[PDB]
């Protein structure tokens, strides 16, 4: 009897499913550690009530089982590592991608992909009909409408971890939680239903929910996802430092609309220092309200009466975001008021950014060969009145046909970089206020040039232009400069010229007839004229006081 | 007696609060793990005395006491877990923001927002007197110099690091200590003292001190801080992937000058991939030495001759931090010789960067929408000779006054992108050496222009332009060509055109009276006047040889 | 009995090494836990059999050997804490840097820097004999050929993961492993062979092994290392949130060319969010092909005849990287369709960045202050067909010499920014295609210009310009433009005035002697010059028909 007092008292404390027939009987003897040390095959919607107590869960073996296994009632604090979720199915998927890593867009080639696995693929679903516009026909029905996800779904808890968690056909449900975290989720590969999920369509609006690090793989649709939380504003909530790769939908995707009977939105959430890769629709799908066939309210949220759509004030806190390999867009967003900064897209089929955004500010934005597939009618479109502050655009890629790289055509941009054709840049306002003192260096090229563009009257040609160019060879230690302007849709078909063939004198255009009196424009100027019957140049003067007199300039 | 050695080699050790009436005795009991599963009140000043043991704290209730629980003597590699800290006293708190996140600025409003509660405030100090002006007049006395926090204090440890702590009016110290870590803070709610403190005023410098991810709320002064911390060439220490919200100071803040009879101040940390969000003051404050009324020595530091105030060799590495929302400065450093890189800073109240630096580099800085209420002379100030490589200026806010956007006057900035008001720049030198062949594109003008403007002359007006403007209208395939000059503080008074109305001619401009011998510059050169006594033009030549000739250029 | 069967179901399982007279029999007992709990001296080769059992295996004393302390047969979801490893020798170490962090160079003054330590420095291996010349001949033999480390190795493993290990002279080595982690490495101390190696020679290539977290110092070569990992699509491994400081060789190296009998090469592996300081070598070194006296063919990879070398579908994912303090090359790369972002590299004695790499991508890259002692070339090299989409380029540095800043002779660059030599610029092309209006803004000059600089005519000489010069003084209201180009190589020596001397009148350059006909370029336009003999301007006109006349312009 005296040991026992002693091994009470000096012994960690934790159970091991290896002792019990069924997981609630191993949460009901448990009182600081739970061991999983054995495969448990639970049935769907199996509950587990873990009695308010803070528990330890330590997983090194299976929870395998189509459907959710439910924890109920774990005390704040608890924590649950290196769980592994595993489906009894082994469903029908598809792999829309070569071995080349090249996207699959022909429905008849993805069909031809199908095979029977819990991984590398997955399980179509109704967007894929239209991703693949065709497909819903030639699937053959094995493939069309399967459901399998095994899910571990935390219920009604505050203050729930899991960390490391993994699996096959895998999916992580918290359900009308608060301040729970999805912690360094290690590749789980996904099923049908979301990867990482907090839904809080029921009770409060969460807040305090976030993933944070590890990465996810796979799944028919989105890896992370949000249905109305609030972080407040603290922005206690939200995805950071984590990866998304191949969603059958999106990598971070914060919902749009009403579900159910209430709104799905969110609110002051982070989304930071993030990846998402080969996304099949989104990179990051960060709006609110719905852009197809909207809803014409907004139960649960903010009436349309008080912010029009795609006008919320959503706050969120985005920065440091990386995209690469969308088949759709890399990073879209809605609301008004909206921050966004340091985002970076590379090598999308759909546009690099989607922004129905107005008064919003968009910092260091850098979108690079997107829209490669001319899915979107652009590279970046944004809706709005918004202001962008540094805008990279174009790595290695062309365009062969008439898409707009950026239209945001009630924007003021500055600061562009990159090889963008100016044809394809729509926007209300281009301005490079301040600059200092600028040198035009040009390469591969026997001139330099700084040239004028007036959209208005032309996006395609250059309206005037200051040249320097070449006088002999290399090394002449001469050249001209040449300032010109367009007439009859012909680039620099005027010119006046200082120094050609290092002649060292200024070459001056005439008018090559009697000109107009309206021709010159301002007093104390003269503009010579060609008065070809008398082989005379006259000038046309506007003298000081504003009157015209007509002067011969020079004569035979 | 058999089983008792078995069971002693094959279960793990662990000892329970629960088991014993005092701390202490846990601790002494205690040899590989200590459970902390009952609630401990712990008076001020409470000493654990740990005996060198390697010990894993596992943390599942609260310490609850005003005051500091004081551990001492672990071993090297010890951790404590979830360890969550309580005062014992409900204190007053101001909330100086609005229900729609609007900073409170006048201190009636301040004062009307007081209630009693360990969290969704702070308690006031005497730093609020300078930033609420009029406050401590309208404070009533039970509101003012309060000193509520229950405090985590690490005393004399090496190897020790603190996990996923929490709390309501919580502090963490760790006070002479090396080689220790605050590491995925799990939102602790700070009170009166900082929330998280390496302090090393006593033995040897700091070193080895980090803050690692994770977050904090409130708290009424900075939320990590660091005194007399060294990290050595090896920059082991600082701050990296924390946020901080709504500091009632400073989100993260190396001290300056001397705290009782030595240096506060710190080298060679870290200051990486970091977010502070709404600090009453700053968001970074990484300076060493004091700005206003500074002290005339540094006992325990480099002596003023040596260093002069503002240029100690801090060498800091700062990089990737984000600031959002300061009441005071966003970013603020002073040192000599000093790096910092990828700074974004956005809607601040006072100056996004203060900069009391020399010979020091800022690459890719973005400072976007501060000094928004007036409070400083500038968005950035620099006052020494520093570069800055890449500065974004201006979101979509507009400034009403005559504030400057950046005042750097005796540092040389390139690659300014922004709307910036160009007479709101001050540098020593602004230049883009390194352009290739430039296109200036305009949007929502019938003209383009490529302005200069000579500060010595006019901050205020462009000195010169070229321009290019539309002939007729849109699709016209006309525009014509300026080159302009200012005169009598009027811009663009004089200018040489270039195919107006279409004419395919220069407009000349002449001088409305008879030249002076000096009007004319060069060799070889001519410069039309007017004589209007005869309505002729003449041209004032000086001739390749350099000697000046009158002739008649044009005549009736 | 009765209370033994409940203490067996109610305890955790854990053996300890205090238990045990080896380590095996501590191996063979666990269950669940082992904790090392006294210092273990190992021999070299020292094998343990885990039998396939998922331990957590929880460090709290040292492993004590020199050599390779090796674990075998742990199952997946095996974790180990803690760990520390030190040598049992002493070796004779190199410091090759100051009390002030300056690089030493000279090899007699790093001889002297000799002493007896496991760490604060490094044992010299034949890259030294390299990296400081003569320094073979002057090392003493007891300080050359020395081969301490004290290594963990994982030995064929699936699924383990090395948690805040450290150390003295310490090593660790996952050999044939896969989905592997070296998880917030706790800063140990290298010794001879690289801190942390995932090599993958035999057996499948590795694939799911990462560097997540942490640090390291010192090691006489790489910190951290890959070879022939291959990440797949998925991108399933490489190296986030990492910082290497002092490596004697480079901070992450993915291997290059042949070892043994077979590729050594890695391939669609993360490198992101990551730190390299002070490196002897290089920052980051991701190519996987070798540069000097490469290899005819490459065993085991693609061959020469599909990937060139150099060129290579690497496909890595390369992004916000940082590195300071090389005294090799900052940022190495090579491959073909590559892509790198956000890379920042300061202060490096050789170059900045060294790209030989083709049709591939560079965004947003910042290269300050490298090539410090002008061991490379250039600060930034790319030899292939690359693109550039922002540059920033010198932070506070002088260059002396005749190098170049940048040599990328076949990419096209857009977006430099910075303080650059533009004679030190060589690239394709060089484009800012879709500015907006723009303002040359002149800081400490009487004038503002824009300047056109030829690169095939000279690197040092602008050929042409577009000034704004101030006419009297500040506040005069006043200033002149001129329109410039370069004759017998004296830049600005020919030039059109607007407005000199506030006179409101062009001042017009004339050919200072006769002009030949071939002088005149255009239709419709006159080329004045001198006839002496008459005191005369003449015009040659070239008539709207495209004829040659000579006509009188002005006369006496
Ligand atoms: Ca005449």
């Amino acid at each position: 009897d005296q040991y026992s007092i002693e091994a009470d008292k000096k012994f960690k404390y934790s159970v091991k499913l290896s002792d019990y027939p069924t997981l609630q009987d191993a949460a009901s003897a448990a009182v600081d550690g739970l061991l999983i040390d054995r495969d448990y095959n639970f049935y769907g919607g199996e509950t587990v009530d873990f009695g308010g107590k803070v528990l330890t869960i330590e997983c090194k073996a299976k929870f395998i089982g189509d459907g959710n296994l439910i924890f109920t009632k774990l005390g704040k604090g608890s924590r649950i590592a290196g769980v592994f979720m595993e489906s009894t199915t082994t469903p029908w998927v598809i792999k829309p991608w070569t071995d080349d890593n090249q996207w699959l867009t022909d429905a008849a080639a993805v069909v031809a992909t199908l095979k029977q696995s819990k991984t590398d693929g997955y399980q179509p679903t109704v967007s894929d009909y239209v991703k693949f516009p065709g497909i819903e026909t030639l699937l053959p029905p094995n493939a069309k409408g399967q459901n399998i996800t095994s899910t571990l779904e935390i219920r009604e808890c505050i203050g729930v971890e899991v960390h490391r968690a993994s699996g096959l056909m895998a999916g992580f449900l918290f359900r009308g939680c608060h301040f729970c975290k999805m912690v360094d989720a290690n590749n789980p590969s996904g099923g049908k239903d979301g990867i990482i999920t907090f839904e809080n369509l029921s009770g409060d609006w969460g807040k305090g929910n976030y993933v944070i690090g590890g990465r996810t793989s796979y799944g028919s649709v989105s890896s992370a996802q949000f249905l109305r939380n609030n972080g407040g504003f603290e922005r206690d909530g939200g995805v950071i430092g984590f990866t998304s790769y191949r969603a059958g939908e999106s990598g971070v995707k914060t919902w749009q609309g009403t579900v159910g009977s209430t709104t799905s939105r969110n609110y002051n959430l982070q989304f930071r220092d993030s990846v998402v890769i080969y996304p099949v629709w989104d990179g990051f799908d960060l709006g609110a309200d719905t852009d197809m066939n909207p809803e014409l309210d907004r139960p649960g949220d903010y009436p349309i009466t008080q912010y029009p759509l795609h006008q919320l004030p959503l706050n969120h806190l985005i920065d440091n975001l990386l995209v690469r390999g969308a088949l759709g867009v890399g990073f879209g967003m809605d609301g008004k008021g909206m921050y966004a900064s340091n985002i970076t897209v590379e090598d999308c089929a759909g546009s690099g950014a989607y922004l129905l955004t107005h008064e919003s500010v968009f910092t260091n934005i850098a979108i690079i060969d997107t829209n490669t597939k001319d899915f979107q009618a652009n590279q970046i479109y944004i809706s709005g009145a918004c202001r962008v502050n540094g805008l990279r655009l174009i790595g290695i890629r062309s365009t062969d046909g008439q898409s707009l790289t950026i239209d945001a055509p009630n924007s003021t941009v500055s600061g562009i970089t990159g090889m963008v054709d100016p044809s394809r840049i729509n926007v209300a306002n281009l301005a490079e206020e301040g600059l200092g003192n600028i040198r035009a260096n040009s390469f591969g090229y026997d001139s330099a040039a700084i040239k004028l563009r007036i959209h208005k009257l032309s996006k395609t040609l250059d309206s005037g232009a200051l040249y320097s160019h070449i006088n002999g060879g290399a090394g002449s230690g001469s050249a001209y400069t040449q300032l010109t302007a367009i007439s009859g849709s012909t680039p620099d078909a005027v010119s006046l010229k200082v120094n050609h063939k290092d002649c060292r004198g200024a070459e001056i255009p005439f008018v090559p007839d009697i000109a107009s009196d309206d021709f010159i424009k301002d007093s104390s100027c003269f503009l010579p004229y060609w008065e070809n019957n008398s082989t005379s140049l006259k000038a046309l003067v506007k003298k000081p006081n504003g009157e015209l007199v007509r002067l011969t300039l020079a004569t035979l």
